[PDB]
């Protein structure tokens, strides 16, 4: 299990390894991961905690999810939150009645009776002001846009969380994002000083792209969420199918299960046939199965292969087509005004210029509904509509722009 | 009263003068001030923010005592084995042995200028983490907290924990709530203070939106450097009987030395500017009668222990060195008395002889010497000129059938015991 993480590399920063090893075959831990609940969904970024706690299941261990509800209430429903994400919670854990099975705990539980007075006297007197500072995280902030004094308890209550999870479920190890180090170590410490007990504390790496940019921003910049009307199975496959180069082999290992030597042979097919993209639409079925079920991902799939010349889009059923073309930019076509090729390419944003469509249909590479457009004066027939509604405009084998009708 | 305040010299540092007396043609204010002591018990330390107080109310304005019962909570590192069975009684105890002292000092009764003592244990007690966190820690930066310099030099090392950089944050917290329960418009401390009581000022307007408040009186030093109320050779004189004696309080202030006398007048009396200005005079022509001396022992006797106990006071310091009569003192009192000086127990079965007793009580240093001493110029036994060698005590001599007062010159005494 450590073993697994570590040929991944998953382990970015842990306390001892050995000795965190040695408790792992001693018997099933309890690991868990903490969550902010005031989100109306898990997003990309809960992706790599979440996945590493269903890691720790497979090998036959325990795990928690701790909301976060103390600072979702002093922060800047909470039971509205885990029924609004068990949906999506249960794709990566199992909830089971037996001893490995899944748990949501609430730290409300502990936090929400404890005094202003016993939080100062029997948990921030183990704290030291130096030491809270003396971090590169802390200091940055401190130099950067200032932190409040509130911001910089947070890490006490997240400590004493821990030790309330150990006495509570025996849990011995957590789980956390690169940058919550402090706060899983925190807790270490604290739970061998007010209950002697020895916890283990082990961080996942944050994803960012070899470009430099964040992982699990969507189009506009913000998230791509779990829940399927705020981000469509669709614009989920997209994404992952969208994986540079780059980055597709290490994502793979680091967010799927296949094995060593079946990322070696798609590290060969990245390497042999960089075009053909095994690597991507791999990761991209992976991950969309996971979080939106084989059903819907069947769909996305066809649709993503029929929108590049690689099928059949007039088997593609409507709501699948719209959600596709809804991620693309869409010219939305009324009586007028465009109406012709040269017009409807520059429309949907596929040419700038009107010389710019001509230019590229001339070169044969410009396809309405995966047929090619040699005629520079084209003109949209009744019958070429899908669903009476759509277009698909393409130019080469990768860019693509839609068309609906409109009354 | 800022008039009166300021040319006593009381103002050591406050927010702007102008506004705060507005406010106070305005109509009485709710002026607080706050303890946290050590012990159970006010010391010489506070006498001038609570006068300062009681200056307020005999302006018309209401005083509030405020007793930091939170911090004494919270400062123990004891643990529930041995916290508990006790935490909230003792300071229920603290706070009523303080509350009868300050009962000296400031007018409690109903009545719109009638003091209040509380206890911020009343709001802090059922405060939770949460509601810390979220409705008074967000109104702080961690950056600006670290800057300010008693915490500034305080960090430097091991530094400090998280709870004692905490404490800032509820102190600041007191002002806002006393200004919701109160509406309390001034706080005053000692000149020390200043730096938290401007937290509160501050915390208030953030919270509130109320522009409130704040003025310190000085710390007092003696003209020769040395720090007011502090004893002989150690620590605290106590407003508590039992801890320091009515005696050891006159005294301390009877020996207040001439360049201070004055200035402590002005700051711990309400003696006019005329009155001062008189024993001022006094002082400079006839500094060997030390009436403003005997003037601020009694002043601060009285406001302290009462008439009576000021009375006793004084007749036991004139009869201890014959000028008046020792039959009448009362017996705790000339214990207090000869217990400043040296006292020669004297058990059953060892020698009574005036000679043994006066080198057992160190007036001679010689049991020759001793018998040197006696003769003309003599020992005195309870203000008796003792003229015989071979003396012995009577039974009826012993003053309470316990005290012997021996004095050698008319400065030097000591005292015999009998156990």
């Amino acid at each position: 299990i450590l073993d697994e993480l570590s040929w991944r590399g998953l382990i970015a920063q842990s306390t001892d390894l050995d000795t965190l090893a040695a408790e792992a075959q001693r018997g099933p831990m309890t690991v868990y991961a903490g969550f902010d609940p005031t989100a109306p969904s898990l997003h990309a970024g809960h992706l790599v905690p979440l996945l590493t706690l269903r890691r720790f299941q497979r090998a036959g261990h325990r795990p928690i999810v701790l909301a976060g509800g103390a600072t979702g209430m002093i922060g800047d429903t909470v039971a509205e939150w885990t029924e609004r994400i068990r949906g999506q919670l249960e794709r990566f854990v199992d909830f089971d009645d037996s001893p490995m099975g899944a748990i949501v705990e609430n730290n409300l539980e502990w936090t929400g009776s404890l005094s202003a007075i016993e939080f100062l006297r029997d948990i921030g007197k183990h704290f030291s002001v130096n030491v809270m500072l003396a971090r590169d995280t802390i200091r940055r902030r401190l130099a950067g846009e200032g932190i409040s004094y509130t911001e910089f308890s947070y890490l006490l209550l997240q400590a004493n969380d821990y030790v309330e999870l150990h006495r509570r479920h025996g849990c011995t190890l957590q789980i956390g994002g690169a940058d919550q180090w402090g706060n899983i170590i925190a807790g270490v410490r604290l739970v061998r000083q007010k209950l002697g007990a020895t916890v283990h504390a082990l961080t996942v790496p944050l994803v960012t792209a070899a470009d430099g940019t964040k992982f699990g921003k969507s189009t506009g910049g913000g998230s791509l969420w779990l829940d399927p009307q705020m981000t469509s199975p669709y614009a989920w496959y997209q994404y992952f199918v969208n994986t540079a180069d780059a980055d597709v082999i290490r994502y793979l290992r680091w967010f799927t299960f296949l094995s060593a030597d079946e990322l070696a042979e798609l590290e060969q097919a990245t390497a042999q046939r960089p075009q053909q993209r095994a690597a991507q639409r791999r990761l991209a079925s992976e991950l969309t199965v996971l979080v939106h079920g084989e059903a819907a991902t069947a769909a996305v799939e066809h649709a993503s292969r029929a929108l590049f010349g690689r099928g059949e889009l007039a088997r593609l059923d409507e709501a699948t087509l719209a959600a596709a073309l809804r991620e693309t930019t869409v010219a939305e076509l009324k009586p007028g005004s465009p109406d012709g090729i040269v017009d409807l390419l520059v429309a949907s944003g596929l040419s700038a210029s009107k010389g710019a469509a001509r230019r590229t249909i001339h070169e044969g590479g410009v396809s309405v509904n995966n047929i090619r457009v040699d005629n520079e004066e084209w003109v949209p027939q009744s019958s070429d509509f899908l669903h009476g509604r759509w277009l698909v405009l393409r130019r080469g084998k990768r860019s693509i722009a839609g068309v609906e009708r409109i009354g």
